[PDB]
């Protein structure tokens, strides 16, 4: 599997097991549902500030939520970066 | 807690390189790596696939650093204690 799901689908499908809205997650986390509804359907970014508050919510740490971000726009970028030409200074 | 730019800084420095040149490798600008090294700007999804290939481990890592960067402005910031983490016993405060 290259691609792999935005974090906001996730926990959508937690909240729907929950029978916890959008409204009233977003209530809980402190941040407006607007900021929610736009994580969820995928349109806005996991900051560090939304996975703290997250992991407050949802359980295990900030870390965890970011580094599935991080994960997604990754693999998001599809073959946008060619290395082919990029000279290895470092080691690998 | 250094932000990941001024990690990249000392590294082209051990290695002779410039900033202009490590950003003709990576393919941006050198005003996009003169911001980076200057902890102006972070280091994003793209970023760290260019910096990976140039200096090696995994875009993961360079992503992780600036991540412990991020989280290091902000975790003894945010109150928590509001939230309630659902599914979790009701507290109790003495
Ligand atoms: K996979
Ligand atoms: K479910
Ligand atoms: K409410
Ligand atoms: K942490
Ligand atoms: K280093």
């Amino acid at each position: 599997q290259f691609k792999v799901s935005h974090p906001g689908e996730m926990i959508a499908r937690d909240l729907e097991d929950m029978g916890v809205s959008g409204r009233r997650f977003a209530h809980n986390i402190g941040v407006t549902p607007a900021t929610v509804s736009r994580l969820l359907a995928g349109k806005t970014a996991l900051t560090p500030s939304l996975s703290i508050r997250i992991a407050a919510a949802l359980g295990s740490t900030p870390e965890f939520w970011l580094r599935l971000q991080s994960n997604y726009d990754l693999r998001q970028l599809e073959n946008q970066i060619d290395t082919s030409g990029i000279v290895l200074y470092g080691e690998s």
